[PDB]
C-alpha cells in the first residue's frame, strides 16, 4: 500500500525491454517509473535527468527541488524523474514475479540503473544529450556514473551530498544498516508476510539514520525543535521512524547493497583518477557541509579529479537529511549554484 | 578472566566502606581498583588523579599516558589511577555478591564515581588536594563532576573528548550501543552463561564503535592500515571486535548508563552555566578535532562557560579513539598543553 501512484504518482511505468546486469542475471522486462515535469523543446537540447536517491522516489525529488521560481524549472526545462530499480516504482523486489521476486531479485548496481536510463532516454525520449543530470546521495552516485560511461552525452552534472567510489566507512556505515534489518527474526530472510512484520527492524534502522543522517549541531541548537519535535525521543518517533515503519525490507537491501558498491572506477581497471579524467561534462560537486558520512573531504578528494569541475559546498548542520528540504537556506544555495550551471556553456 | 591482576595490574583494592548511590540503593562495601604510580611529596601536593573511561581500565591509561618522558610524569607527580565502579575491577556486576550480583547491580552514576574517589583520597592517602585531574571522554565526564563538586579541591583540570552535560545525540549513541547487546537473544536479561555466549552482541557493539569511534578521514587516509591492518575487515575484526570480545556486557550496561547521564547541572538544578560558573580549577577544554560525537563544537560551548579556563584541541584525525593511543601527533599535542597547565602558578 505505501508504493502506489496515489501516494508517489503521477509517474508512468515505461517498459524498456530485457535488461542484462552487471551481476550475471537478465531481468526479462525492466519496468522504469518515470515522472516527466515540462516539455522537451525541438532541439531536445533542455532535458534534465534526476535519478532518485536511498528509499527515495521520484515524488520526494518533485516535492523538495521542483518547481516555478527553481533552478530545476519545468517552465524552461523537461526534468525526467527516474526512480531506481528496486525503489518499489521500478521493478523491484516488492513488484516483480517469478524468479526475482523478493529475495529473489538480483543484485542490481549504480551502473544497471545508468544503462537503463541511458535506454529509457534514447529510445523513448530520442534525447541524444542532456543539459544537465543532477542529484542527491545514490542519485550524485548515478550522476558520476553517467558522466564517466556516457561522457559526451552529459553536458552538466550536478553531484550533491555523494561520491563517485563509494567509502570503506560509508560501506560498513551501510553494512551496520543493513543488519539492523536482517538480523530482525521477522525479517524470514526475505519472506515476511507484510512490511510491518519487520518493524523492529526498520525502527533499528531509523535509529541509526537519526544517528548519523544529520549531524550533532543539528541537535545541539535544537533544530529538530524548529521543525516541531520537542525531544529527541519525539523526532526519533515521530520523524525517523515514521517514514521508515511502511517501507519495504527486501526493496531497502537492493538500493542498500547498490549503494554499498557504486563505484565508476570499475570502468577503469579500478584507477579512479583515470574515470574521473574521462568527465567532460561542467561538474559541480556539492557536498554538504555537516554530512557525516559523504564528507566535504571525499568529495573534495574527488572533486580535484575533474576536469573543468568546480567545488560548490552547501552550508547546512542538518548534515546528510538536509536532501529532504528541512533546510530552506540550503535549498536557496542549492538553487542559486544550479542556476548558475544551467546558465554556463 | 579478563578482570584479572595479570592482564591489569599492577593495582591495589581499596574498600571504601558503604556508598550510598545517588539512584537511592547502597553498595554496602565499595572496592576500588587503585593503581599508583609515583611518590607523594612532602604535603602530599604533587597529586594527580586519572579517571578511566568506558570499557577501560587503569592499565590503558598507564600504559598509553604515564611515564618518565611525559606530562603524567611519576618521577615528579603521585599520579592515582582509580577504575569505575562498574569497571570489572573496581565493585561491578561481575564480581560483587548478594542482591548486587549481575543484573542486580545498582545504577551508578558519574557523582558516585567522584564521591568515591574523594573519599579514597582524604580517607585512605590523607590527600587534600589534587595538582591536576585529568581523563578523557567518560575519565572528563568525571573530571568536570571532580571540578564543579569540589571546586577548592581541584587545582587544575584537564577535560580530554568529553562533555560536562551529555547531549541528547550522545545518548541516542550510546542507546544505539546498549541494545547491540541486550537485542542478542544470548544476552538472556544479564543472564547469560558466559561473555562468550554474548559474542554476537559484542560484535554488533564493536562494528558501532568502529563506525563512530575513528573518522571518515581516519579510513579515507588509510590510518588503519598504517596501524598494521590491511583492510576495513581486517581492522573491524582484529582491533575492533578483538576488543570488545572478552569484556562482560553488564558491566559495559552499567557504564553505557552511566555515560548516558553524565550532568555536571544536576548540582544546580538543571543550570548548566551556574554549575560550571562554580569552577575554579585552571582548566583546559580538549575535544579531539575529528570526534564524532563529543564534537570540537559541544566542547566550545561548555568552555565558554567555565572561567579562567582555555580551549585547547587536540588536532587528530583519529577521533574519538585516537585515546586509544594511535596517533603519537596527537599524544606529543597532549603532553605540550598538560606541561603547560601543571606550570600555571600555584595560589
Amino acid at each position: 500500500s505505501y508504493y502506489t501512484e496515489e501516494n508517489h504518482g503521477p509517474f508512468e511505468l515505461i517498459n524498456i525491454g530485457p535488461l542484462p546486469l552487471e551481476e550475471g542475471r537478465c531481468m526479462p522486462e525492466c519496468l522504469l517509473a518515470v515522472a516527466v515535469h515540462g516539455a522537451l523543446n525541438a532541439d531536445k537540447s533542455n532535458a534534465i535527468l534526476v535519478p532518485t536517491w536511498y528509499s527515495g522516489t521520484s515524488k520526494a525529488m518533485e516535492q523538495i527541488y521542483i518547481g516555478e521560481g527553481r533552478a530545476l524549472d519545468p517552465s524552461k526545462y523537461c526534468i525526467i524523474v527516474v526512480n531506481q530499480i528496486g525503489n518499489g516504482l521500478s521493478s523491484s523486489a516488492s513488484n516483480t514475479g517469478g524468479s526475482l521476486a523478493g529475495p529473489g531479485f538480483a543484485n542490481v548496481r549504480i551502473g544497471d540503473d545508468v544503462s537503463a536510463q541511458h535506454t529509457l532516454l534514447t529510445e523513448y525520449f530520442g534525447i541524444e544529450s542532456l543539459a544537465l543530470v543532477v542529484g542527491g546521495s545514490m542519485g550524485a552516485q548515478q550522476t558520476y556514473e553517467w558522466a564517466v560511461r556516457y561522457p559526451d552525452f552529459v553536458k552538466r552534472a550536478a553531484a550533491i551530498a555523494g561520491t563517485a567510489r563509494n567509502s570503506e566507512h560509508d560501506f560498513l556505515f551501510t553494512e551496520i544498516l543493513i543488519e539492523a534489518i536482517t538480523t530482525d527474526p521477522a525479517f524470514q530472510a526475505g519472506l515476511y508476510r507484510s512490511s510491518s512484520a519487520v518493524a523492529a527492524g526498520l525502527e533499528r534502522h531509523a535509529k541509526l539514520w537519526t544517528l548519523m543522517g544529520w549531524s550533532p549541531e543539528f541537535f545541539r541548537t535544537g533544530r529538530h525543535k524548529a521543525l516541531g519535535f520537542e525531544s529527541m525521543q519525539m523526532f526519533v518517533d515521530g520523524f525517523m521512524k515514521r517514514y521508515f515503519a511502511p517501507m519495504d525490507p527486501n526493496n531497502l537491501l537492493t538500493m542498500a547493497w547498490k549503494w554499498q558498491r557504486g563505484d565508476v572506477s570499475r570502468h577503469t581497471g579500478g584507477d579512479l583518477a583515470k574515470a574521473l579524467g574521462r568527465i567532460k561534462a561542467k561538474t559541480y560537486v556539492m557536498p554538504i557541509s555537516h554530512d557525516q558520512f559523504f564528507t566535504v573531504d571525499d568529495c573534495l578528494s574527488e572533486q580535484k579529479m575533474i576536469p573543468n569541475s568546480e567545488f560548490r559546498p552547501l552550508r547546512s548542520i542538518d548534515g546528510h537529511l538536509g536532501l529532504f528540504g528541512t533546510d530552506a537556506q540550503m535549498l536557496d544555495q542549492l538553487d542559486a549554484h544550479l542556476a548558475e550551471l544551467l546558465s554556463s556553456p
